[PDB]
């Protein structure tokens, strides 16, 4: 069977999508399309779809890479105008009919531990068009609920809209689909999930399965966070010898083997650095993530930040409340920034005590 | 010849260091502001000087009677039961400095700045009138009360307490020389010099003002305690600049007490003063702060403006600006952030403080 990818320009997280394209931006020390084509070939798609709207030669380039890296096939679907989430599907519409064989399609924003062959098994057993994957939150007054039946996973009706409670569940970023469904979906750009799962949840050929646990959507900086933190707790109690030990590191880190870390520091807890990293001495990090050849200088603090490409926080920084900064941000000695959403290529010399975007 | 020292008592701003220890005795440039104004006032020859207190202050009472042995000068205390105010100490230290017809010397307490005692005598003697006043400049005429004054004379002629009208650059020093026949007006009860003592010696144009060159500080509240801390490293730099400590990781002008110890690969920045006893860490950075005697700041802690009390604890990663005025014992967590936190003693911080705000 194959697969589909979910494009262009995702506006969250915007200080690191304006230098590399969402899915290309390392999540602990690898992008996250990475993650879901290494587990779509642990799975065993032979080859998957990556619709991509905004021109991406630098996707073409390292994806190219990936398809002589990994042995599986990849094929490349262009689009001139954005065709939103739906149009994807119809621009690529006569690959997916030339095999009457259910296909995942995926959203590239979610991280998780993936069960393919589960859901494979689940929409074998339900024996209708389109499956969904639902999970659980805390706030249900901020994504759209699902309703689901018990022993059955069938969705009633499919709601936008929160503040009535009819359900727990919310969209999980995965569905898998019959060619019929393609049959429906139509090239205009429309997007999938408004009228398209509207209309077959209407028509109740939709179901739902459920995931364990460990699910993110991290097309949020702060959401990217707590993704980061899950997906270390995930990595500790399932490769725990894959993250760093040491005297001078709390809780689950990881660190790549370009990094480096200067001694007298505390690494704190739910943090990953990148490749080529440079950590002076006395510098505290809990919580943050730190892509690629961003130097932080010493004794700094930082808490809940994401530090972009080819950075320079210098000495005596304070940095807190999810900060993220751009690529080649120089922070210029003893400054605090809380908040600061700092645009790539600036250079700071003011404190900036509320939150506010930098640009 | 004789003089008084003002210094009754609890001094309303700067109260988180005023709870503890008294106002004259909080160490300024690791020394005591009384002590800077005795060590002066024996460098200019008064054999013995009063100081007048409302509060009971048994530890200023020991550690003067110390002094006392140690300058060689003897020292009286004017003590006194309820607040005399400031022109109350001298009707009742009036028998005292009526003995000896000669004009004495009376002091503000929170002043520091370059004393020029026998200039002042000299300009005392030559005018040969009843009250001497020293003026100063400032940059900021509409917070203090002007003096008017024509040259070459240095009259006052019109003294001003409510600014905002522009009728004179120069403002009250806090040093005053007067005749026993001043001290004949002065009436017992609780009324201040300043207010109407000095308003009609002025208007039967009795007082003649003096000016100084440079240096002034009232360091009554910790804003002025901190510009007046920088100052005065800066005439210390300029006079005695061997007692500054120069180092590698020492930057500007910065005094270091020898008790006090500073760890390994730390930027202690300019206009910092420690005190006796206390301990750096490493990777410490102290700019513009004053650092009193016992306290502890732990590693890689930014500061910046601020006065830390005694036997306090800075924790690690802690940053601390815009005069964040510790009081005495107060432990500060690791990793936090003040801002304006007048913390009052015996506190235990676990809390950031973004805004200026009263920690008790
Ligand atoms: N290739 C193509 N991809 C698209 C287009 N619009 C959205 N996508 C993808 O649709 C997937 C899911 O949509 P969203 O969750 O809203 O993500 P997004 O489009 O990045 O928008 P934000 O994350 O809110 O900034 C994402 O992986 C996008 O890359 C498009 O017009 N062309
Ligand atoms: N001994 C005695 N000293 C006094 C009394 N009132 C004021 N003083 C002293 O008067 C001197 C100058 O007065 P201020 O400049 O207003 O200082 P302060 O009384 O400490 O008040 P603040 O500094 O505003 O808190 C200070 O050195 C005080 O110690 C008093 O009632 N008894």
């Amino acid at each position: 069977m194959k697969a589909l990818i979910l494009g262009g320009y995702g506006t969250r997280l915007r200080p690191l999508t304006l230098s590399t394209p969402k899915p290309l931006v390392d999540f602990c020390n690898k992008p996250i399309l990475l993650h879901q084509v290494e587990a779509l070939a642990a799975a065993g798609v032979d080859h998957v779809i990556l619709a991509v709207s905004y021109m991406s030669q630098v996707l073409e380039k390292e994806m190219k890479a990936q398809e002589q890296r990994l042995g599986i096939r990849i094929s490349m679907s262009h689009e001139e105008e954005p065709l939103g989430t739906a149009g994807p599907l119809a621009l690529a519409r006569d690959l997916l009919s030339e095999t009457a064989d259910p296909f995942f399609v995926l959203n590239s924003d979610v991280i998780c531990d993936f069960p393919f062959q589960a859901m494979v098994q689940f929409h074998r057993h339900h024996g209708q068009e389109g499956s969904i994957l639902v999970t659980k939150v805390e706030e249900p007054s901020k994504y759209g609920v699902v309703v689901c039946e018990a022993d059955t996973g069938r969705i009633h009706r499919f709601v936008e809209k929160p503040q009535v409670f009819v359900s727990n569940k919310i969209n999980a970023g995965m569905y898998i689909l019959s060619p019929a469904v393609l049959q429906r979906i139509q090239l205009q750009p429309t997007s999938i999930e408004k009228e398209v799962f509207p209309i077959m949840a209407k028509e109740g050929q939709l179901y739902a399965m459920e995931l364990q646990g460990f699910w993110m959507d991290i097309g949020q900086p702060k959401d990217f966070l707590t993704g980061m933190c899950l997906f270390l707790q995930s990595l500790r109690q399932k490769q725990p010898e894959r993250l760093c030990s040491g005297p001078g590191i709390v809780g689950n880190v990881l660190v790549d083997p370009s990094a480096r870390i200067g001694q007298n520091c505390s690494i704190g807890p739910n943090v990953s650095l990148g490749p080529g990293v440079v950590v002076e001495d006395g510098v505290c990090i809990r919580r943050c993530t730190v892509l690629r050849d961003a130097r932080i200088r010493s004794h700094s603090w930082l808490e809940s930040c994401i530090v972009g490409w080819r950075c320079r926080v210098g000495q005596w920084v304070r940095m807190e409340n999810v900060t993220v900064l751009g690529e080649d941000v120089i922070v210029n000695d003893e400054l605090y920034l809380n908040g600061a959403s700092v645009l790539p290529h600036k250079s700071i010399g003011e404190s900036v005590p509320e939150p506010r975007i930098i640009m």
